[PDB]
């Protein structure tokens, strides 16, 4: 109807439905036989939700996982668009991701090298795109949890001695630029240089070093920023122009914890604006002071790369939201207790001193600062009630995170993939050298078939092997065997009678 | 423990060498001082013989490696908090005193030493964030 | 030998054989 208004089915019509759904760089004689009929029929069967016919159509499909993931995306699309909630759920119970994962596991166990070539492949049946682009497009989280995925991620993460690389040895070798030529650590001069300085792990190490050095230098310069005659000294502007510009440039370029990212962006602009105003020196310092914890906060999340520190941050992100109101209520209770002891302890007229003796003194009493010279010229029940409240506070967190950790594992796997692809797409240069890298990029802007087919065939073989295996398992199903044998018993008994 | 064995062997030789030099008396004492904890460290592992104390040391050896970077990051955060309160609290020129008021005073504040005569003429959010970080630290080892 | 699952499978096979014989 929209097509007729802009000018009952047509080829362009269904092609537009496609483009609307896969949202990929894929477009499109009634007598002309259409290439790859199996793809088309499988597509329709998914659209018509003809599950079994769809799986069969796939059974002759050429490239399994690509089609399976595209289908998964398409059902994830339709299930929400479905009006009938029960029909929506029955749609949402397709689980093609399981089938794609199984096929990929089989091709993994078989070769684990041709399997990788499969994973990094271009499917003409799907407008020549890599399967990973599909998984991203389809949010194939569970598939990402597969060992082959993480394996290829690790391989693209290193590129030189990926499986084995001691952390203490990697850093010691990076310390000297000729360790690769020294052959002490695994890796003509320009080639080895580009290799040692073109790897995602190396870009990560370099960016982390630059970030730590920036965080330290700016903290040191905050001392001079503390007492300049006007708000904001020269060195502060130096470090600003040297780091903030590059950081914001890289961030906006990538764009064109998330609440933490937002307050991070905001505090720096607020600090720049406060430094613009010399009259408010106290504010010109306080804004930057509140800001500077941002880089540490960001750094914290920057620690999810390696296995052990991985899940923790994820788990930390899990309990990040619920902790707010709990701490709010606990602080309300503590403030009530402080006001109570302050009132009973002594029957004033000072704002700063009133707020101080109301909040800092009892807070420091929790921190071992009990000035009896200023306090001493039910309460035990209050202490035990506070102890019980603390016990409940501890027992909440100690029992809550255990449940989330399960899904948090696969979620961290996903986030690790994100970080890896980002670092790979991240320019190798450090934030100071990022200026030179962006300048070089701007200047540059100013200035097979047989092996692929063999892998296709091998993969299809793997598919039929897995199918025959599943079928033989279904045959040997002990419960079905017992039921069929009972039926045969009943038949033979009726015959004997 | 084998790294502990290595540093054990090394510290004693370093102490003997420092004692050979009489000019560096402060060093001649400091090396032996850093050393002497070695025998206790070794003794600790010497306690795996009998049933109950058996597994513990083993478990202790398990979490020995991962604890390093975690404590490093936690110390970085604590140092950041100390520098923040030190900056906001007071706008110097002393090396020893600067490092002291930067590291020992906030460390002793965790240990019940809060000299309000030298501190008093968001922060609650900072305290609860530290509490949550400590909860995560505990829940890591406990699980 | 006394494996209950294998016993059940072999007995089912014997059932099928005896049923084919009765037919």
């Amino acid at each position: 109807e929209e097509g007729r208004l802009t000018l009952a089915f047509s080829l362009h019509e269904v092609s537009r439905v496609l483009k609307d759904f896969l949202h990929d760089a894929c477009r499109g004689d009634l007598s002309r036989k259409s290439e790859d009929p199996w793809r088309d029929l499988f597509l329709w069967a998914v659209l018509q939700n003809r599950y079994e016919m769809a799986t069969y159509f796939w059974a002759m499909g050429r490239e399994g996982v690509a089609a399976a993931l595209a289908a998964c995306k398409i059902i994830k699309e339709m299930s929400h668009l479905e009006k009938e909630a029960e029909v929506a759920r029955t749609m949402r119970e397709a689980k093609y991701e399981q089938l794609a994962l199984d096929l990929f596991s089989e091709c993994y166990s078989n070769s684990e090298d041709r399997a990788f070539a499969l994973l990094v492949r271009r499917n003409h049946s799907w407008s020549r795109t890599t399967c990973l682009h599909l998984a991203t497009e389809a949010d194939a989280k569970a598939f990402f949890a597969h060992d082959g995925v993480q394996a290829f991620l690790t391989k693209i993460w290193w590129g030189d001695m990926a499986t084995g690389t001691p952390i203490l040895r990697l850093l010691g070798a990076f310390t000297c630029p000729a360790l690769i030529y020294t052959n002490l650590i695994s890796f003509f001069l320009l080639t080895r240089w580009r290799k040692f300085w073109g790897a995602p792990v190396t870009v990560f190490l370099g960016n982390v070093v630059m970030y730590f050095a920036f965080l330290f230098l700016f903290s040191y310069v905050l001392l001079v920023d503390f007492r300049p005659p006007p708000q904001g000294p020269s060195g502060s502007e130096v470090t600003l122009y040297f780091w903030v510009f590059t950081l914001v440039l890289e961030e906006i370029r990538q764009g064109f914890w998330n609440k933490c990212d937002m307050v991070a962006i905001f505090l720096f602009i607020v600090g720049v604006t406060c430094r613009m105003v010399p009259s408010v020196f106290e504010a010109g310092r306080t804004v930057l002071a509140i800001d500077f914890m941002v880089f540490t906060l960001r750094l914290i999340h920057i620690f999810a790369i390696h296995k052990q520190l991985g899940p923790k941050i994820i788990i930390v992100e899990r309990m990040m939201k619920d902790v707010f109101f709990f701490l709010f209520f606990l602080s309300v209770w503590l403030v009530a207790y402080g006001v109570t002891t302050q009132a009973l302890l002594h029957p004033d007229g000072r704002l700063e001193w009133i707020f101080r003796r109301v909040l800092y003194r009892p807070y420091l009493q929790i921190f071992g600062q009990i000035p009896l010279d200023e306090i001493d010229e039910l309460v035990t029940f209050l202490l035990v009630t506070n102890v019980l409240l603390m016990n409940l506070l501890i027992a909440m967190f100690s029992y809550t995170f255990q449940v989330v950790q399960g899904n948090a594992d696969m979620f961290w796997k996903f986030q690790r993939y994100h970080l890896i692809v980002e670092y790979h797409g991240r320019p190798a240069l450090a934030p100071p050298f990022i200026l030179l890298s962006h300048l070089s990029l701007v200047l540059k802007q100013v200035f097979p078939d047989p092996v692929d087919q063999k892998i296709i065939t091998w993969e299809t073989v793997q598919k039929e092997n897995f199918l025959s295996t599943m079928e033989k398992r279904r045959r040997d199903s002990e419960e079905e065997v017992l039921r069929k044998t009972a039926h045969r018993v009943d038949l033979i008994a009726k015959y004997i009678g």
